[PDB]
């Protein structure tokens, strides 16, 4: 989808506390499995997929590197 459709669907998971535009692997999870059933680009687990991944947001995965990990998806 576009940046806009993006950036709502990511905070509509990464919104709960702690930080509000950030999903935890908890948040990152939940977004992948329920929003995206048939793009589970993962192996038998995420744990390699989110250490893939936050080398940035802090043990979460920030906007921009979500956008990037749909960007990898989509390619």
């Amino acid at each position: 989808k576009s940046p806009e459709e993006l950036k709502g669907i990511f905070e509509k998971y990464a919104a709960k506390e702690g930080d509000p535009n950030q999903l935890s692997k908890e948040e990152l999870k939940l977004l992948l499995q329920t929003e995206f059933p048939s793009l589970l680009k993962g192996g038998s687990t995420l744990d390699e997929l989110f250490e893939e991944l936050d080398k940035n947001g802090d043990g979460e995965v920030s906007f921009e590197e979500f956008q990037v990990l749909v960007k990898k998806i989509s390619q």
